[PDB]
């Protein structure tokens, strides 16, 4: 994370800084935190920041997880654009099936609960209300507290804005 | 088809590499209409590797107007998704304004409108504009384009996402 | 430079090219303004070489703080984007929560806001998220910014964004 920081352009410092907190969340456990971030790394598509939180993720993630993690930025790549789609089509497709297979959300490896906060961050990311609402409600019937939830949202957003950052002045170096 | 994809696809994204075996092998789309579709989408992800793989084989499955008006469906809705979309957040408060915007593409494309409406329609979903989805939906249905190619393109487009994300995040750890 | 992003464009991405050549040679926002959103749109979209080639000429018209300050608009907006989108699929039911992100930038941004306020609203179009969207138009209207100037914003973000994919495509293709 100390490296990320010092990458980040002055104009970025709310987003360094915002990074840097983050990286504190007192309400999401290390697998949690860390699963979101690794997982959101990933969605934001940038190499540089996923490879940078990634490494850090090592530490603080099992092998289980890490694949957990990747596999749900994956598989979310997919349902956010196949629900989101479906979603603007006002119910008028929704009698066919999706025939899509997505075995990992059922067997990810790790405990859902876990595995659904990463999607739910994921969705975030890519924009699909149905994915979000979907593993929002999830995450909810199996006791995860709203605050816990709206930490995996706030991680999320922040990854983005680093990605963002990075990607900028890398390009203009 | 397109096997290197495949092949270099992670483990933990069994599910992915098993859509895009299924979604390149279904008879509701023909090859034009399915090729079209995955290269658009493919050029959508922005993600170089899936594109330069599609791209390599397209060349086996679609004539060079083909993959120009696949290529130009990505490009004009990428424009397009934008606009419209905003245009839409703000609630029609901004319709009466004329866009100004030149898309000759989607007139004349080069090829059956049937097709070039049906990538237009993938990468809209993979854009995400609801306005440019329903849209192209609709005009898909005016021209006789069955429920369910419409839906096999939403389901091609959504798989071709997921590869590219999965593939990304390899060679970024590679 | 904009003259070789324009080169670059292939054939059948000639309504990009066109509109491109409109939106540069627009006279409804001043040179600030305009590449001020030109240079915010690029970083936006992602794509090195537009932002690379629309940072290198917009030296010409920009100054240092305004730069800075589109920067870090898109910047701040890609947090910012991410964050109010998801709070807003849950229809408020996560509204009365403290968000605890820092954004100073957005009230001392280094330049007056009006123009600061201009390109957030155009990333925030390119990121699709109907909260910053509507609240950064509300802004813009409550400090004199007319529909027009706003308008154009969103015009120039969607055109950067149909370069960028069109320029993806062809280099990913190369």
């Amino acid at each position: 994370i100390e490296k990320l920081k010092a990458a980040l352009p002055e104009y970025a410092k709310d987003i360094k800084l915002n990074l840097s907190s983050i990286t504190r969340s007192s309400v999401l456990d290390q697998e949690q935190l860390w699963g979101t971030l690794l997982a959101s790394a990933a969605a934001t598509r940038n190499p540089q920041v996923l490879a940078d939180i990634g490494a850090e993720a090592t530490d603080h993630l099992s092998a289980a997880a890490r694949h957990a993690a990747l596999g749900a930025a994956a598989i979310m790549g997919m349902n956010n654009v196949f629900y989101r789609g479906r979603g603007f089509l006002e119910g008028r497709y929704d009698d066919l099936r999706p025939g899509l297979r997505m075995n990992i959300i059922a067997n990810p490896g790790i405990p859902k609960a876990n595995f659904e906060l990463w999607s739910f961050a994921v969705s975030a990311i890519n924009g699909c209300s149905h994915c979000l609402v979907a593993h929002e409600h999830t995450l909810r019937t199996v006791g995860v507290d709203r605050e816990a939830i709206f930490e995996a949202l706030k991680a999320a957003a922040i990854v983005s804005g680093v990605a963002q950052a990075l990607a900028t002045i890398e390009a203009l170096s």
